[PDB]
């Protein structure tokens, strides 16, 4: 009754979804999927209740009746007076990232290079950067665009996936799960750092919490941020210091989404473990922490300081922004109005 199912996306996720179970007494249980696709359909049949949505999939969800309950809200500068839970949040950056080495590689020379995406359908990942490319290029063949990308969640024999990796063992080559080597916004940035690609398509903040030692995962160890241009929508390269003045959009922050009948519920549940395994929680450095994963971002983005309430008591439209949901309409009529599953 007051046991809320969370769904994890993939086994790694399933791993600290099962550690949080424990921790809360079952308050919390675990269902696993492997797709977050998946795992909206479970949550669509009841058999799950809530899960964190990238922007690009709450879209996907919202269609199908699924509600924001809580998002994300990470430090910010601004708007310090308010406690975490009660704050705006400021949406992130999404921001196209190549090595300084590569030089004269800009926005206008992107056709044919290779490309490092967190996932197919993502906001930083996929719709912000195709959604533009599809507009500049009249065309909806964005997947003639790049020569070679890591897309996960795209057809594994078609060249979007041709840059994916798998697992340890090659095996399950473009899953959108962190079982793929380059999924993710972290796995993206790797794709890069690791030249694979040409450039990785993520958020500002991924670049820095994976360079001049924030990370020490072997490959991120000796990431300088130097060693990084962003590119700009006006043909400049600039600093990663920059991104306020050279990013391709403002995203959405991720957000827990459920049923709309379930949606009190779960809020009440996910306020009271956040106290218990959020940033300053009873229990977190001792026991259990809710917002950590070595770097990982499982279950939730590792930056995040709380989950916050939302206020206006959005529908997922509001939430997303006119903005934001007139540029994935429009892309994925390349690709009408209903649930998708
Ligand atoms: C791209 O992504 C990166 C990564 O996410 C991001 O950089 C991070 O941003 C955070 C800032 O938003 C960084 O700050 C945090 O970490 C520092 C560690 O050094 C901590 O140190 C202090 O924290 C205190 C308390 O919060 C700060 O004091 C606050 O209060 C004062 C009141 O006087 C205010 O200062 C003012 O700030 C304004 C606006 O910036 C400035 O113009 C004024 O001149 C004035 O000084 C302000 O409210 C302060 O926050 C104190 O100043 C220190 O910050 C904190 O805990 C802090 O929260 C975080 O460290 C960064 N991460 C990393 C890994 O580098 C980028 O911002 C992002 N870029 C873009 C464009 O979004
Ligand atoms: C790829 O290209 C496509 C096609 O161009 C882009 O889709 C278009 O995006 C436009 C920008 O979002 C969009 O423009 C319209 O803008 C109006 C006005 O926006 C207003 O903002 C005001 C803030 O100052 C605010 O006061 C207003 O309330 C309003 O929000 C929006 O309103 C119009 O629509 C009404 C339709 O009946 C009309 O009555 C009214 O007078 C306005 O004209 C409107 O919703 C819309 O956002 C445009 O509609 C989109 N075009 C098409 C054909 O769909 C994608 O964004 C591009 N992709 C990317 C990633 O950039
Ligand atoms: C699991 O959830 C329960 C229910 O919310 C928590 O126990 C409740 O504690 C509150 C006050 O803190 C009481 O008002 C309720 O009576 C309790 N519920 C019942 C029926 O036991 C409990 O703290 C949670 N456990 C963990 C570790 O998260
Ligand atoms: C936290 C939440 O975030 C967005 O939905 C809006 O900016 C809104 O104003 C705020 O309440
Ligand atoms: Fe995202
Ligand atoms: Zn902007
Ligand atoms: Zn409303």
């Amino acid at each position: 009754y007051t046991r809320v199912v969370w769904c994890a996306v993939g086994p790694e996720e399933q791993k600290k979804c099962q550690q949080w179970s424990q921790q809360s007494g079952q308050n919390v249980t675990c269902a696993t999927a492997s797709t977050t696709d998946d795992c909206i359909v479970l949550v669509l049949k009841g058999e799950a209740d809530a899960l964190n949505l990238d922007g690009g999939y709450i879209y996907t969800a919202g269609k199908c009746g699924l509600v924001p309950v809580l998002a994300e809200n990470r430090k910010s500068s601004k708007h310090s007076s308010l406690d975490c839970v009660l704050r705006p949040t400021e949406g992130y950056l999404a921001v196209a990232v190549v090595k300084k080495a590569n030089e004269g590689l800009t926005w206008n020379s992107l056709k044919d290079k290779k490309s490092c995406h967190t996932a197919v359908d993502r906001t930083a990942g996929w719709n912000i950067p195709m959604g533009l490319i599809v507009n500049q290029t009249g065309s909806c063949a964005f997947d003639e665009f790049f020569s070679q990308s890591c897309a996960p969640g795209a057809d594994p024999k078609s060249r979007l996936c041709a840059l994916c990796a798998g697992d340890d063992q090659g095996l399950d080559k473009c899953v959108p799960n962190s079982k793929e080597k380059y999924y993710g916004y972290t796995g993206a940035f790797r794709c890069l750092a690791e030249d694979v690609g040409d450039v990785a398509f993520v958020k500002n903040d991924t670049v820095w919490e994976n360079t001049n030692g924030e990370s020490t995962a072997d490959w991120a160890k000796n990431l300088k941020r130097e060693d990084f241009r962003l590119l700009c929508l006006d043909g400049t390269r600039k600093p990663v210091t920059e991104a306020q003045s050279c990013h391709l959009a403002v995203a959405p922050n991720h957000a827990v989404v459920s049923r709309s009948d379930r949606a009190a519920h779960v809020e009440q549940v996910l306020l009271h473990q956040q106290a218990l395994f959020g940033k300053n929680g009873k229990n977190c450095p001792d026991k259990f922490c809710l917002f950590k994963s070595e770097t990982k971002n499982l279950l939730f983005n590792d930056n995040t300081e709380c989950l916050a309430k939302l206020g206006g008591r959005p529908t997922y439209e509001e939430y997303l922004g006119t903005e934001y949901v007139t540029a994935i309409a429009n892309l994925k009529k390349c690709s009408l109005e209903a649930c998708a599953f």
